[PDB]
């Protein structure tokens, strides 16, 4: 409950910033919405608290909390639990609101994403609507190829996501090369399903 | 209003430091002036507050706040909004007082500047007074050439500025090479207007 | 005694996190146990406090506190006190609970360990039980060879340990090459005692 | 005066640490002495406070505070004021007590020192007593040659010092190569005065 306190003072700081910068009504709305969904009335130093513990405990926990994510994700579900653990360790949580552009075709990409809860759409130059849902991932292709985002990804609903930064994606994939081919294979299918080809 | 509180305690800390170091009257004046102009009676953790939000929101906002800057700047105004966004993300705000030397001819340079509000003068070995004003930029040439500051830049008024550090200038220019030629071209004109030439 | 205060509020933060994440009874138990053993009712900013001091003092102290460790460790005990000092400077303290897997055969390794108090067991594919105790070290082999953990290490009791990260192991071993051969030699004996061979 | 408060609570934290670690009487004495001399009853966040200001102001100030240091130091006194400014920017303050070993012959070196107030002695294998005093510097030779400390430096009195870390020494010397030869020359004389020779 110290945290249901922090929450309301932080959102008081937020409101101030908005005032000083004179942001428009529907933009203050947008930001207020996101806050509720992002923090849901509570704020605490997740990271700090895990830092006080050792690895074994840190790994039991992350494994427990991400239990449904691992289980509904063919790639994780069917993998070396240790790879899973490595991966889960480096995920950072994120929230997107409906109509947000998580990824823009063209852009340079430094992150990939795991869908916890939500629906998201894959768009190219008239590739129709391709939907990804819980236990799906996107944003891998860019990272592998070191070239540019091969399509745009828009949030169709509120999207609860876990993201993995490029350095982290590569550190882990250094340790588990077998798991690179796993990514690569689904990526060639994805590029094959839309009609693209890459070096 | 928590921030109109912080302000006055921070400037109380400042006054103490000055006392312990026995700084002269007109130097304490100079520092007091700058404080008022730099913070204008208020202090808050801009960065912190943007960190709690996601990218879409962070980008809407920075775009809104820098609206006049983008619009009065041929280079930004006539560019890929995404390049603009990339750029705006990495700008840090700065204040200079009249007669300050923002850049010294000769020096190694690690920053460039965008004039928000103010007037500034370009000086070389008898190149007269060349003035840059709102929606102008300077300090690019050094960064491009990786050699030394090609002229001095003095603040003729109070100058409100946004600066961009070298690593950031290059990260963005990696992503938008077309925009490098834009810089390069105005730079050759600038060196041509004063009579200099560089590898 | 400010620290016997901090302790109880921090463990209050811990309890909250557990609640919000709905961790199971024996896992909250496990975490509560570790806390007592790890901090033993008290928390203070060891690092912070050493940072205020200079090197000479920082070195006297670390030498004093690690007095029994150095003295019961053939490798340290019989070495250049300065090497010892360098080493001791970079050790970070850690606690493991009985049945924890400190190191997993196969894994990539970024740390090595010094046993202060406790017993630990070395396991391979039917290599029986090999026990290491106070003033022993393990996890060196991986670091030297830059290849993978050559066996698993499990905590048989509560284990009080000091660990040394790879960068630190190498920085020091750059300065004291003679001391590399010391490590290398015991490592070849260790690999010889279990029947393994490495490039 | 907020700072004459902080001081006494910090030294209360220090006392606690000592108790928990059961340090000997003359070692608690040694640490208490140093505290008085190092902070002299007051503590404040020098760095923090300079961070709020811009460069021009930051440079005026550091120049003012180090006025006697620059003026009694042939190397600084007779140099490009800008080089001086660059240098002064990166100095960190340090205190040593009588009989401390600031530098040990043999060791790898990552710092050099400027004597503000104090006396210090240069020792080799029977090179007698060579004393350096206010406006002198030492620890340069190592940094230049990238090899090892060429002699030991002991504090003969309480020594008030400013130190410059290797990266910083090189960054500045990149910008002012002329000033490298200045260092190099005095270094060859120093090695010539004791009878040593180096690649
Ligand atoms: N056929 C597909 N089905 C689902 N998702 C896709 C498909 N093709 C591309 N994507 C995703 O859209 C992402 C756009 O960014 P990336 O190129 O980094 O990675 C791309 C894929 O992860
Ligand atoms: N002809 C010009 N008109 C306006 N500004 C200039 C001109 N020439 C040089 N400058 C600016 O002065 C700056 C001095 O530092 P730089 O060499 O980094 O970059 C230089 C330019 O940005
Ligand atoms: N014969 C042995 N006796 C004791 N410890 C060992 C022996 N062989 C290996 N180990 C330790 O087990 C560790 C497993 O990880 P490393 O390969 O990094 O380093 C290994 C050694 O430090
Ligand atoms: N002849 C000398 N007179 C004064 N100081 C010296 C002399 N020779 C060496 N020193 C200092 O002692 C220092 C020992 O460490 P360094 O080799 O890094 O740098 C050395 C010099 O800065």
């Amino acid at each position: 409950d110290s945290s249901r306190r922090q929450y309301q003072e932080k959102y008081k700081q937020v409101e101030q910033y908005m005032s000083f910068h004179k942001l428009p009504a529907d933009m203050r709305q947008k930001i207020h919405d996101y806050y509720e969904h992002r923090y849901q009335g509570k704020i605490f130093d997740e990271e700090n608290i895990l830092s006080e513990l050792n690895d074994p405990l840190r790994e039991e926990i992350v494994n427990f909390n991400c239990r449904k994510l691992v289980a509904t994700m063919p790639l994780f579900a069917n993998a070396d639990p240790n790879f899973v653990t490595a991966m889960l360790s480096k995920l950072r949580f994120e929230v997107f609101q409906p109509g947000d552009y998580i990824i823009r075709e063209g852009a340079v990409g430094k992150k990939m994403y795991f869908i916890q809860h939500g629906v998201a759409g894959v768009i190219t130059k008239s590739s129709k609507e391709m939907k990804l849902t819980d236990g799906s991932y996107f944003g891998e292709i860019c990272l592998l190829t070191k070239g540019r985002r091969t399509a745009s990804v828009r949030a169709d609903t509120y999207c609860r996501l876990y993201s993995l930064s490029v350095d982290n994606f590569n550190e882990v994939l250094e340790e588990y090369p077998m798991m690179r081919r796993a990514f690569e294979t689904v990526a060639i299918d994805r590029l094959d399903r839309i009609g693209k080809k890459n070096s």
